């Protein structure tokens, strides 16, 4: 029930700030957060079953050729929106000018960012050498790959002349479809707990980081969140309408994944809600079962935009000036970064470091590190918004593609 | 066949002691033990399939509400019996006074015990973020959690108005039930090898550690084993009868898991036998599929009792006196310890260290370490008994709960 | 299509050598190899599903007793052919005298070989303590073990008097058989990409290592490849014909796995092709589903032969002379080595080190290391041939056993 999570969101926000103000933050950490973390875990639990099972069923429902057209379409969409995101972040930064006048003292946290594996590696790894391992290690891309191959192959089998082959292929499908159906059913149950979860999650963030949102760090929050707002209005909404979708209808249907993403701060972990949203939008499983898990890992408009704003904040705080040529470099790098970290765990951190280095602000610089460490103080706050844009772009792309594919039913 | 394993148990015991006496222990290690270790592996092999599959089928057979009442009931039972166990160990220690007069020289083995993760962590981890990972990593609690959720959800699906949904849910169930049935079938085969396995296992223990059972270490063995005996007679038997179960009937049915636990020294690894025992007792799968795997990981009366006796042995050997207040502390800590190590691998070692530290005998003390190292010399001997009490308590709880739940058939 | 891969093999070979000669090797590394590596990954992807599923179906189709006779038969075959292989390598070495006159300077690469776990360990580990873990970790032997047990048990279940038990066992079988069928279907698709894959793979090897094949390293290549040829002609062919199989028919059917092994340099990774080959030979799934995965891990005639030739090359390069008694030692050790590394990852490297040490040439000797490092320069070249003999022996054994088992249909 929407009312209820919205109450949880609002109540938790304010109680978090109140308790955080009176230095009862470590109480919230101890006694409250747990109930939030549970919600997250409960959702994450569904991910690898619901992604795998849904895709096998989906991949087997529609023609390979359509799937491939779907793939081209969304990939292009994911690329363009990402590029506009990081761009919009630069604009947002140049307009609001966060991080300026800051003269931080070196010391405190240092980082040695992990290096992104080469692009070839990352592409190759889309193909699992062991699908059972990919499922157990929770690797989404390889799971996507195998699910599709298996689904396609199942369809061939069901067109066999030998009944025995047909029947055993049907059984596997039905079993896997049983699992898919089950995971959607479980989502409905989990979402009853959402109010308590949503409450506890936001409460903790507000109690911990709500307080830190002051001075220049408020400028960053503003720039970021105005940026994120603008991506939704000026990009998604406009696009949705161009392709004959009512933005309000979409929000109406999408609201559940959007709210879950915001608090959960997990694109991956919101997937089950996202995927149910698309189902309830009446989108073909042959589409969203592919696009949404893909988008969840490679399509992060929120993050892109943040990377722009963060690069400028750090540059400002060091008194660096970013030429237009450097601004170009940021966009390019941001786009490449998300491609070249596609499967990689903790890809957000790596990307940022790549983007920062592209304009000569290595995180291994003590002055850069001081600046970064400052903005990290409120990352949870930032992460909520940007995660939610991350998910919302997936549904937008999925909606748009679904819409251009017109009528589409199983074979 | 019972006769046969009892012969294996007895033959192996005596041949182990004979060979061990004549310094042919490393022969037994080399050429005999392997056949025992095989038996253990063969049983362990069934665990994660039979736990998962059985629970899905079970969770789907009975109402959630009943399952929850079942859960409350056994948890309470597991708590009370654990508390009495460790208590009975203290009593057993104060009566027999093991470890007294010992003045060990420092040196030899040292330990740095692993720390137990915080209680919140341990509770949260009951919920797997990846069930395929939990299955592959052999994590029982999270597997229990997911199995139940999946089973419940399958039942909802089978009440669907859409035939297609019903059918695919049925298929998944039947597939999983096939796997469950298969694992029970395999147990029957494995247990034919039990005589050889039981023989080799006990032979090795007697040949290695049988000899060490002398002086104060005999006092410890006595105290422990008298303790373990007393738990069965004064606790399980009495309880069984209060709840209208014949202790001899129970033993008659239970004997197989009891004997397997004793030699196998693995609660987890005995599970398949335990779970077959409960089936042959005619207990609802909706009950024992839940209670027995749970009890197997969190309900260890044998270990609790040992912890009591071990704390006193170490204290005695150092000339420490344990006030009544400290004795209280041991009980509490022992109980908490098993809760706060629920999922954790090598939880036995951690628990003991926690209990020892609770009364000011840290294992990082060279004098404590010398004392502990002494009792470790015969841990295999000790472990046999205590493992068997560990398993037996599970069946007792399961029997009692099953009995209070009265008539119970699938929906 | 055969024509096409043969064109890929030939084209790639020559273009590799041409580009390699003109110092464009790192181009081939960068822009070509990827397409080859993809082919390998695509095949590896099928391995654990197709091995597991095929064996369950197979083990359930034929009587345990037959399976056991099959097992004895192939094991014996695997042992004899291995012994002849390493022997033939010694002969090949004494005839061609590779490595003689070489006086290498110490320095460059050093190795500390991993130690093989004890034989008992390796045998025990055939039995998985967690089959889900064995599947996810891609452990073949334990997967073989469990698949067989599960398959046998399924058959018992299907002879049950209770319909419910029968039906749920059937469903599991059909589901698993669906998966098996699917993997074979996928192989057919993958093999359409083979021409491009085969091209890129060979191109890279020729561009990288083709050039290094000169002087004494040419002598080694010759000795090895003549050896490998001779194993096929004098051993497999002769054996095939003794047991009433036409060598050319066999090659005709086998060619696909042979060519895939050669380029792929992965016995494991060729399995899916190998297993399809045997199916198309009309061999019982109850046989090849067992023998081929087994042979793929423990039966490596190519490697054995190489080990012989490599031991002599190293000995020659150091000016060591190998007595007839030492030559005996090599054979024995080579045979034992493959047994005592059965499941072990990177078993090839370990085996070689064991064999080298058996005659007093430890890889930790800087002079030995220099010699070994030299031959490593062309290992890819060597590996192609020896991998292909490795696979071919599996099909030969499988064909021979299948043939001696006469008519064999499901129960
Ligand atoms: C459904 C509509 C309701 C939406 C409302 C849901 C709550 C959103 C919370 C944060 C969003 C990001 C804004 C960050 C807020 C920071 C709090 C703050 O400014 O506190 C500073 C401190 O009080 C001075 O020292
Ligand atoms: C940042 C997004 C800004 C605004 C989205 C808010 C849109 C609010 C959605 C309410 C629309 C609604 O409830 O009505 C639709 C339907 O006609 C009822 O029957
Ligand atoms: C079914 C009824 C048959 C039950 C019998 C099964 C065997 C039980 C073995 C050990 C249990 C614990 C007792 C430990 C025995 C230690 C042996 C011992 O005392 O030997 C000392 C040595 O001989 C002096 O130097
Ligand atoms: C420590 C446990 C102590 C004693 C349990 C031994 C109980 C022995 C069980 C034998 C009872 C029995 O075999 O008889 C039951 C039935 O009536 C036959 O038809
Ligand atoms: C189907 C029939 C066609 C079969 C053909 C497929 C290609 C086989 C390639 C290598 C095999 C092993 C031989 C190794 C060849 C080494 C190349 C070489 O000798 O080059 C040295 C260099 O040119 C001087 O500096
Ligand atoms: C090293 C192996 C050496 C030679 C194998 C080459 C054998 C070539 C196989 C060609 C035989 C063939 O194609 O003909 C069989 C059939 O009769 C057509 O209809
Ligand atoms: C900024 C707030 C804009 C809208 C918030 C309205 C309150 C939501 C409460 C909903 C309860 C039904
Ligand atoms: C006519 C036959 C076409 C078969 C297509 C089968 C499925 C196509 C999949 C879509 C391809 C588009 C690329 C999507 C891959 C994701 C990119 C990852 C970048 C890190
Ligand atoms: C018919 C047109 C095909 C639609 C493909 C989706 C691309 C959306 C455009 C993105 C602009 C940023
Ligand atoms: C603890 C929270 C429980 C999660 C509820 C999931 C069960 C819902 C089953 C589908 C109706
Ligand atoms: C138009 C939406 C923008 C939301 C603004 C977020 C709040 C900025 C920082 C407020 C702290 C003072
Ligand atoms: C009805 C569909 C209309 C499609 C129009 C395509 C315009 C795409 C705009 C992309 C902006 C970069
Ligand atoms: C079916 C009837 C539903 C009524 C309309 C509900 C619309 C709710 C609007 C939610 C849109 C965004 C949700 C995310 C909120 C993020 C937190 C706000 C702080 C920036
Ligand atoms: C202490 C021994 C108590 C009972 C042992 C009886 C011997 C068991 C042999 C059973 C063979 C049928
Ligand atoms: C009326 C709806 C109730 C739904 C209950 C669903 C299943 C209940 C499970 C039993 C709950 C009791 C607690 C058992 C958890 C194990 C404790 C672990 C401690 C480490
Ligand atoms: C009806 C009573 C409910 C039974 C619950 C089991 C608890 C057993 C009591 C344990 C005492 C140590
Ligand atoms: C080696 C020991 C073999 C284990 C036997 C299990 C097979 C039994 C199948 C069910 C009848
Ligand atoms: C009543 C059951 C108690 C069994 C006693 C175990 C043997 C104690 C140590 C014997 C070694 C001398
Ligand atoms: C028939 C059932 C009788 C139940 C009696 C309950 C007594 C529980 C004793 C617990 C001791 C702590
Ligand atoms: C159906 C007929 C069965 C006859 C009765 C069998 C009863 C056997 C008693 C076994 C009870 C405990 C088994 C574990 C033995 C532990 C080793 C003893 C040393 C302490
Ligand atoms: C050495 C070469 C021996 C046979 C090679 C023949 C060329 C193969 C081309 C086949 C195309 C149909
Ligand atoms: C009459 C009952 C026989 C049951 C046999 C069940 C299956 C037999 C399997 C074949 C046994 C031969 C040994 C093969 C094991 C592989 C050896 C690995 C060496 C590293
Ligand atoms: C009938 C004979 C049984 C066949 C067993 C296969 C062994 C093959 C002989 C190998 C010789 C190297
Ligand atoms: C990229 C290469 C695609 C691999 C093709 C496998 C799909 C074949 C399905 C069975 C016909
Ligand atoms: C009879 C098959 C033997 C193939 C010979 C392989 C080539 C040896 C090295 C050639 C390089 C000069
Ligand atoms: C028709 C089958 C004939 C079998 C002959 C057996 C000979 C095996 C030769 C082995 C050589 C070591
Ligand atoms: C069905 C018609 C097929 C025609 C006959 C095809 C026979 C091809 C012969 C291939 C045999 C070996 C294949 C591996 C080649 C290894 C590379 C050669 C260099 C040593
Ligand atoms: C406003 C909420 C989002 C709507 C997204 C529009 C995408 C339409 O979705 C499409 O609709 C077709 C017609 O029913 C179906 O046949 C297709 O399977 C489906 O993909
Ligand atoms: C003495 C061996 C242990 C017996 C345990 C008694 C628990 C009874 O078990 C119960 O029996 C009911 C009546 O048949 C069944 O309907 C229930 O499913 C079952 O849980
Ligand atoms: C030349 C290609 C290899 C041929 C291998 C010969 C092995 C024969 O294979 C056997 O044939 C029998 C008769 O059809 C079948 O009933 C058996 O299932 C099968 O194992
Ligand atoms: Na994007
Ligand atoms: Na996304
Ligand atoms: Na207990
Ligand atoms: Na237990
Ligand atoms: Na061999
Ligand atoms: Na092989």
């Amino acid at each position: 029930v929407l009312q209820k999570i919205l109450i949880g969101l609002i109540l938790g926000a304010i109680v978090g700030l109140i308790l955080g103000h009176y230095g009862y933050a470590h109480a919230v950490h101890t006694y409250v957060k747990p109930f939030g973390d549970l919600f997250v875990r409960l959702l994450k639990m569904l991910v690898m079953p619901i992604v795998f099972a849904s895709l096998v069923v989906g991949a087997a429902s529609i023609s390979p050729a359509r799937l491939g057209r779907v793939g081209v379409k969304i990939v292009v969409y994911y690329l363009l929106t990402s590029a506009f995101a990081v761009t919009l972040g630069i604009i947002m930064a140049r307009l609001f000018n966060p991080g300026a006048g800051i003269h931080l003292a070196v010391g405190g946290q240092q980082f040695q960012p992990h290096q992104a594996p080469p692009l070839v590696h990352i592409l190759l790894d889309i193909v699992p050498t062991n699908p059972f391992g990919a499922l157990a290690n929770g690797q989404v891309l390889p799971t996507i790959f195998f699910a599709i191959i298996l689904g396609i192959a199942i369809t061939y089998l069901m067109n066999s002349e030998n009944e025995k082959v047909r029947k055993s292929a049907e059984t596997l499908l039905d079993a896997i479809n049983g699992l898919a159906e089950a995971m959607y059913k479980i989502v409905n149950g989990v979402m009853q707990y959402a109010p308590i979860g949503v409450f506890a999650l936001i409460a903790y963030v507000m109690a911990e980081q709500g307080v830190h949102v002051v001075g220049e760090l408020a400028k960053v929050t503003a720039a970021v969140y105005v940026g994120l707002t603008l991506q939704i209005l000026l990009v998604y909404f406009v696009l949705l309408k161009i392709y004959g979708i009512d933005p309000i209808s979409f929000i109406k249907h999408a609201k559940d994944a959007m709210l879950t993403a915001f608090v959960t701060r997990s694109s991956s972990g919101t997937l089950p809600v996202t995927m149910r949203v698309a189902k309830e939008m009446g989108i073909s499983e042959g589409i969203y079962s592919f696009t949404l898990p893909l988008g969840a890992t490679i399509n992060m408009d929120g993050t892109a935009l943040y990377q722009g704003v963060c690069t400028f904040f750090i540059a400002n705080a060091l008194g660096s000036h970013l030429t237009v040529g450097q601004q170009l470099t940021i966009v390019l790098t941001a786009v490449l970064a998300s491609i070249g970290t596609a499967g990689v765990p903790g890809a957000g951190a790596i990307m940022l470091a790549m983007v920062l280095h592209s304009v000569g602000l290595p995180l291994t610089d003590p002055n850069v590190a001081a600046a970064y460490a400052m903005i990290l103080g409120i990352d949870a706050i930032l992460d909520m918004g940007r995660t939610m844009v991350n998910v919302t772009g997936d549904l937008t792309g999925t909606a748009i593609v679904a819409k251009t594919e017109g009528t589409l039913v199983p074979r």
